[PDB]
């Protein structure tokens, strides 16, 4: 409690001792409340107008066009401790699945050369501005590494000063970029060494891509079992039990040296204790604390969510089986029995599932998984929207089952090789490119990033008609060498100026590891489409007038866009489809 906090906390204080108080009217009753002091201020979604000028049809979509319009009462609640037999298996599981994940790897410091070179090339770190201006300049400072060496030595001394999180069904919980530096020193080699590849650890996509994920979803289809099961989770990050946390940190026996230390100061000082500042209108600047749920970096928080979201699945898996009969306690042959079944086809297990973060898909051994919901709910993973203990509904097709906010269709194309693409509703493709984040974008970044989406669309997209189309006038309405920005950074293939047929080959031939013929595509018309009826139930407009108005006259809405960037070299891409070929 208050040993491992107070001194973040007095600090925090002693900035504002001109106005701390402990306001009677605070509405934590799941988060400890320390107290308040004196704050003022606030980034809501911008409109791309590249985008929007070459996609005129949605303008009238309100699926489309309310996107780029406007639970922190869900981060408020308690989850009861597990049960002693459920608490068992938990610990059994995380034991096993650490080492499965070390065989083949080697846990390791992440450095500050690293850390310096992801702001550089601008990854989502998700820090605070103050004392310097932006992310890049504090990296190219002394300063701030005294300020980073002093916290690191308070860490190896079993204490913290800085670490503090900031709260913004989500809720981004910024900490300053030195606690951020000294969580990804300490755990990056997670996510940077791919910890949670799919060879590595069986369950995972980690770096995978959406061009893989639907290839992965069919084989496991090829697996005999039952349905395919793709239970979401109510509020993923707020079920999160420091009976969870303490699994997790089981990953420092992996370690040693310094690395261990510093790892187990992050499990135990900012993990399993937390500290947070809150804004609250009634502007006071609220110090609340607890000891649970998710608060991580957004990267480590996804390597963590899959490693106990793998545990949990293996667990559900394994009450499916009849491993064991009651959470309330585990019998010594029952672990025996556990240990065992672990040894023996853990690793088959693994591979029945796909598991990213949260979002899991699992072909069990046959469908008793559906109705074997007593560790998972006992664990806190409740399922979302359906009654605690109805059974699960599954799939009986790959090409109906939800994940990563995808379904895959299998395409074939005219000289019968097999494409698995990904897909979604083409309103949310279309909204989702429409909007910029942030303020102070000039034209040209605006174009920039409509041609990232344009070329990630030709990559992923090309099947939907709305989308080969609308790819092609951003790439004809953007100067031919102005290069694809994004500035919240799966594998992103699209993020280059090299020709898009050139990368279409690579990803969906050259390299696609379910792809035995390499015969190169020689031009964008053998790369099919959907049927139209499938085109038109994800979405497509194809066979409005609206859509035929705006196909006819493309050249003039491209026309318009080159005009407002002004005199610059173009190309005309429209020319590389069928209809506009003449
Ligand atoms: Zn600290
Ligand atoms: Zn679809």
């Amino acid at each position: 409690n208050l040993d491992i906090i107070g001194k973040r906390i007095e600090k925090i204080k002693q900035e504002h001792e001109t106005s701390w108080h402990y306001d009677q009217d605070h509405p934590y009753k799941t988060w400890a409340y320390h107290g308040s002091y004196e704050t003022k201020q606030t980034a809501s979604s911008m409109v791309n107008g590249v985008v929007r000028l070459l996609t005129k049809p949605w303008d009238i979509i309100p699926m489309v066009t309310q996107m780029a319009m406007t639970f922190k009462e869900k981060v408020d609640t308690r989850t009861q401790e597990p049960k002693e037999g459920t608490k068992k298996l938990m610990k059994i599981t995380a034991e096993w699945l650490w080492k499965e994940l070390g065989k083949k790897k080697t846990p390791r410091m992440c450095t500050r050369e690293e850390f310096t070179r992801k702001v550089r090339s601008n990854a989502a770190l998700g820090a605070i501005f103050n004392k310097w201006k932006s992310a890049r300049e504090a990296v190219e400072d002394s300063g701030f590494w005294e300020l980073v060496d002093k916290e690191r030595n308070l860490h190896l001394e079993g204490k913290c000063e800085t670490c503090v999180y900031n709260m913004m069904s989500r809720a981004i919980w910024y900490m300053w970029l030195g606690a951020r530096f000294l969580e990804f020193e300490a755990l990056g080699f997670l996510n940077e060494d791919h910890w949670f590849s799919r060879e590595n650890s069986l369950s995972g996509v980690e770096g995978e891509g959406l061009h893989k994920l639907g290839y992965i979803l069919r084989d496991v289809s090829k697996k005999e079992g039952g349905a395919m099961y793709a239970d979401d989770t109510a509020g993923w990050d707020t079920r999160i039990t420091l009976e969870d946390l303490k699994n997790e940190e089981m990953v420092t026996n992996h370690m040693e040296g310094e690395h261990k230390k510093l790892a187990e100061a992050i499990f135990k000082l900012t993990y399993q204790n937390k500290v947070v500042r809150v804004q609250r209108p009634t502007t006071v600047m609220d110090i609340i604390s607890r000891r649970d749920q998710r608060g991580s970096g957004q990267v480590v928080t996804y390597g963590l969510n899959t490693f106990t979201n793998m545990e949990a699945q293996l667990i559900r898996q394994m009450e499916g089986e009849g491993v064991f009969k009651s959470i309330q306690h585990l019998t010594v042959t029952e672990e025996i029995a556990v240990k065992n079944w672990l040894v023996r086809v853990g690793r088959e297990r693994l591979s029945r599932m796909a598991i990213s973060g949260d979002d899991c898909v699992v072909k069990p051994l046959d469908d008793r998984f559906a109705s074997a919901l007593t560790a998972l709910n006992d664990m806190g993973k409740v399922r979302k929207d359906i009654q605690q203990w109805e059974p699960s509904r599954g799939w009986n097709d790959w090409t109906q089952v939800p994940f990563c906010s995808h379904h895959f269709h299998e395409l074939i194309m005219k000289d019968g090789r097999v494409l698995v693409v990904p897909c979604r509703n083409q309103d949310e493709l279309i909204g989702r490119a429409r909007i910029s984040q942030g303020a102070g974008w000039s034209l040209r970044e605006t174009a920039c990033l409509g041609k990232s989406y344009a070329q990630m669309w030709s990559l992923m997209y090309f099947h939907r008609r709305d989308l080969r189309l609308a790819a092609n006038a951003i790439c004809s309405a953007v100067p031919s060498h102005w290069v694809p920005t994004s500035r919240t950074t799966a594998t992103h293939e699209w993020m280059t100026t090299e020709d898009m047929l050139t990368v279409w080959n690579r990803v969906w031939i050259q390299e696609n590891p379910w792809m035995e013929d390499k015969t190169p595509v020689e031009s964008w018309e053998e790369i099919p489409y959907l049927g139209k009826r499938e085109d038109q139930w994800c979405g497509s407009l194809i066979g409005l007038t609206s859509r035929a108005t705006w196909a006819k006259n493309i050249q003039t809405a491209i026309n318009q866009v080159r005009s407002l960037i002004g005199n610059e070299e173009y190309t005309d891409y429209m020319p590389s489809m069928k209809r506009f070929r003449r």
